[PDB]
Formats: C-alpha cells, structure tokens, sequence
C-alpha cells in the first residue's frame, strides 16, 4: 500500500506530458498505490509542479552532476544517460517493490494485482521474444542491485543503446525460467502490434490493461480535434483519443492552474 | 529413435523444394530421428520422387476426397484446407513424438533435443508473443487430439485463417503456463525479426538454429548466382545464401536423377 508505487519517468516537458496522463490514468482507476516519477532538472517548473498534483513523490535526478552515482559511468557512455536516470528507480528504497512504467504507456484497467509478482516479471518484446519489452516491469528497489546494475552498464555497455539491452542482460534467466515472470503481453500492449497484427489483437485486444506508445511518433506529437474527440489521420486510434481525452480533460486544465 | 520424427508438409511443388531443403539440413546436421512428410496429390510426380529420397516416409493426404475426416470440415470452412492437411501431423500414430516443421524453415544445427519437450511446446511469435509461432512445434501424434482439434476448427474456425489460430485457441494455457513448453526463440527464428530488430540480432543471432522464412517472399522467389554463391537484392542474406547452397548442391541435382 504505502510501501509500493508505479514509477515513471521524465526527462523533458514532452515525456512529462506522457508521465501525467499515465499518472491520472492511475488514479482513474483506482489504484491503492503510491505514485513516483523521477525527473530531472530540465523538466520545467510549469510541468514539475503538474507533476506535484498528479504523483505522491517527485524525485529529482541529475546525473550531469558530479556528485551522482552514476556519472561517472555517464562520462564512459554518454549515450546512456536516459537509461542511467531510469536506473535510479532501484534506489527508491522508501518502497519494498514497485513497478516501472515508461512515461509513454496508458492504464487502461486497474493493475494492482502486478504486485503479486516478484523482481524480475516483465512482457515479452514483439520482434524479439525472447527478451522482455522495458517499458512495463516489476522489481525491488535496492542499493546493491543499482550498484550491480551500473557496473554492467560500465563494463559491457548495452547491446541496444537502451535500457532493454542493459536489464535483458542483467536479469538473463527471463526466457527460460519461471513462467511466472513473463506478464501477459496485455500488461504492455505494444501499439505497434496493434495496427499491424490485425487477427491477434482482434481477438485478445479487448482485454488490453495497459497501451505502450512505442514509435517514433508519441501521442503528443499527433494533432487533436476536441469536437469530434479523436485525432487527424491508424486503423486504432482509440487508444490516442483515449490518452488525448485525459490530457484534455484532466491535464492541460490542471496546467492552466499555474 | 524409430518411434520419433520431424514432420513437415508441401501442398504444391514450391513448398516441396523448402520441404526437400529442410530435409536435407536435418541429414546435415545428422538427425538421429525418422524424417516425414505429408504430401497432396497436387505435388507432381518428380517432386513426390524426390521426397521419397530425402524422406524416410511420405505421407499422401487429400482432404479434396470424400474419404478424408476433415472434408466435412473442409466443406464447412474451405478457406481452411492447409489448415486441415496441416493436422494430419497428429494422425501419424506410427510415432509416439514429433517435431512439426514448416517446409519454409531451415535446420542450421542439430535439434534433436527438442524431443525432450512435451505437447505442445513451441516458441513465441513476434509481433503478439502471448501467441506461438506455429512453424516449429513440438507434439504428439493422436487420433483423440486430431478429432478434438477438427472439432473446434468446424465450430470455431480460426482467428487467423491459418493453422496459428487454431493451435493458439485449442493450446491456450501455452502463454501462462509452464516456461519449458516455451521454445527458446532461436528454434523458430522469424526472419523478420533478423533484418529488422538489428541489435537482438547482432547479439543473440550466432545462436540461431532453425531460420523461418515467413514473409510472401520464400527463398525460392528469390534470383540465386551460383558463381558469387549469393541472392541478388536485406542487410542479412546469410541465410538465404545457405538455402539456395543446400538446393544447389543436393536438392536440384536430385531432381535430375528423374
Ligand atoms: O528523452 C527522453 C527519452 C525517454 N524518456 C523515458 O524513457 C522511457 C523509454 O523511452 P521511450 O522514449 O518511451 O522509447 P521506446 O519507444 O518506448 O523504446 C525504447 O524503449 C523500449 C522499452 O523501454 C524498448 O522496447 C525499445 O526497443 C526502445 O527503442 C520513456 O517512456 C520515458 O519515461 C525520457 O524521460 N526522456
Ligand atoms: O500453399 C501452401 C501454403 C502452405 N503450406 C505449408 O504450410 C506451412 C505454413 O505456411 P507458410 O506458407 O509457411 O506461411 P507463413 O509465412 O510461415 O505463415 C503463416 O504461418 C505461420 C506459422 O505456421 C504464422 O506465424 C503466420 O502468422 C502465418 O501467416 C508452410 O511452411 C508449408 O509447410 C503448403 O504446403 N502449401
Ligand atoms: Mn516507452
Ligand atoms: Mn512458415
């Protein structure tokens, strides 16, 4: 209850729309939850006070700085830093568990019940199955499993340039042990998948808990029509009208507070 | 040993020479199992020859017959005829295990360990990982499953028109339940996902042990120099290089004897 949390994260104000609008879709649906997002110091006041409203905790991380764990692997990689910032959601340890969810995904259904699952439980990636997708995983904050997670990320780097490369390698036993830590792919519903497998997602959509943006194109990069409540030409823009009805009706009015 | 086998099937002459491909790669890599195949009287002649060389058994089938168990299924769902010559694979009662494989896929080492495996086992397919590819799976021959499996394909059909579908509805704990039933992807490498999610490739794809060839594009559609020894334009032509080299050596010279 007051030991877990949904956590997110931002590192500008075009994520931080993402990241508000999966915290309000938390909250739609009831979670009994905390609600943490990570930030960083080039997210802007505006949006970091939104945030304020929306989560229970915003946490600041700035890994440019010299005094941050994980700067000095920065220096070494420097095309890892958003994946260097995500990995401070290990040391939130003011949670006994927790689950991570990309500022680019939707809650479409309450998914409490993802805490019945031990680090680490993650969906399968599309196109590479045997790896599980980062955008949607349960895990257990800890000092020691940072501090392990970033000698990795110093010494082998990550095979994808992302987070995905980085935590598949880590926690390797996924595809072959414990069919427990697999979440359904409905928990991580990659958009992708949608308007491309047509009879897959005809038959199981429906049951879609949670949307992942994947693509180069995010939600707020498309345009909105508030009249007819659905965006300009997607075979399944339901999803975007879905996300774009809650920034509309519940963020940018909140945003308009300051 | 004598009581297990790999199964494919070739409907026409272009599935016979993947099927005679596919045969081969398995004496090359010294498979200690039977070789089998279904074959529809389509199949011409001198490729029904060549078969019976490659192969230990082949197996006619023609559900176009009012003979055949699936023809009243047929009749009641006739976009569904691979399908149906596809589940023949469980009226082979003369092996007590099989491996069924799709005459589009390709043996780069030997596999007979996936006899340890228990119906049904198969990997995951990308683009929906909650479903398996049913390209390469792991069963057991039975007259009881066969009719329970025409019987859901006659009141239900299939999601997807083919033979995923089907297996997934009927095979439905797959996703859930028990992760050795989850054949590593690299028993069922799609070769979609080896052009397109590069760095997985780059990294796991030296692995690889079976390629399947599922786009429209099959390897024989494609223009093959025998001189250079490689297909004329896919950054990964590697396998398609190894096809075309198996057909060329062994398979079209066979196809001379006659
Ligand atoms: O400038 C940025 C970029 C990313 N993020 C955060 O990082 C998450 C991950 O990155 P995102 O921009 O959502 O990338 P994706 O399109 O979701 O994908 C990448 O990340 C996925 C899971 O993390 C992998 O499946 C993909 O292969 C990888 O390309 C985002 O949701 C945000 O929370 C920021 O805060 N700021
Ligand atoms: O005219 C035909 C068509 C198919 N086959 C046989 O059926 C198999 C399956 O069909 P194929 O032509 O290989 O289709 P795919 O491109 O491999 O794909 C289909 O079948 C896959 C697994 O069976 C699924 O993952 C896909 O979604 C589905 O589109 C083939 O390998 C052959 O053994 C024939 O003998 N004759
Ligand atoms: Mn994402
Ligand atoms: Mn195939």
């Amino acid at each position: 209850m007051t030991d877990q949390a949904f956590v997110t994260l931002t590192t500008n104000d075009a994520y931080a729309k993402g990241a508000l609008v999966l915290g309000s879709s938390l909250k739609q649906h009831r979670t009994s939850r905390r609600l943490a997002v990570l930030t960083t110091p080039q997210v802007s006041d505006t949006m970091r006070k939104a945030l304020e409203i929306v989560f229970d905790e915003v946490i600041t991380v700035d890994i440019l700085d010299s005094g941050d764990s994980a700067h000095l692997t920065l220096m070494k990689r420097p095309e890892l830093g958003v994946t260097l910032t995500k990995l401070h959601c290990w040391s939130l340890t003011q949670y006994s568990k927790c689950v991570f969810m990309d500022a680019d995904t939707l809650v479409l259904a309450n998914i409490d019940d993802l805490f019945e699952r031990e680090e680490l439980s993650a969906a399968p990636d599309p196109g590479w199955p045997d790896c599980f997708n980062s955008g949607v995983f349960v895990y257990q904050p800890s000092v020691e499993t940072y501090n392990q997670l970033l000698h990795v990320a110093s010494e082998q780097g990550s095979f994808d340039g992302g987070s995905q490369g980085l935590l598949n390698t880590f926690f390797n036993s996924w595809a072959t042990t414990d069919i427990r830590k697999h979440l359904p792919f409905i928990y991580n519903l990659s958009s992708i998948s949608i308007y491309s497998y047509l009879p897959a997602f005809k038959a199981f959509g429906a049951n879609a808990k949670v949307v992942h943006f994947l693509g180069q194109t995010k939600p707020w990069n498309y345009t909105y029509d508030t009249k007819t409540k659905s965006v300009r030409s997607m075979t399944h823009p339901q999803f975007l009208n879905v996300w774009w009805d809650i920034f509309t009706t519940s963020v940018v009015p909140l945003l308009q507070q300051f």
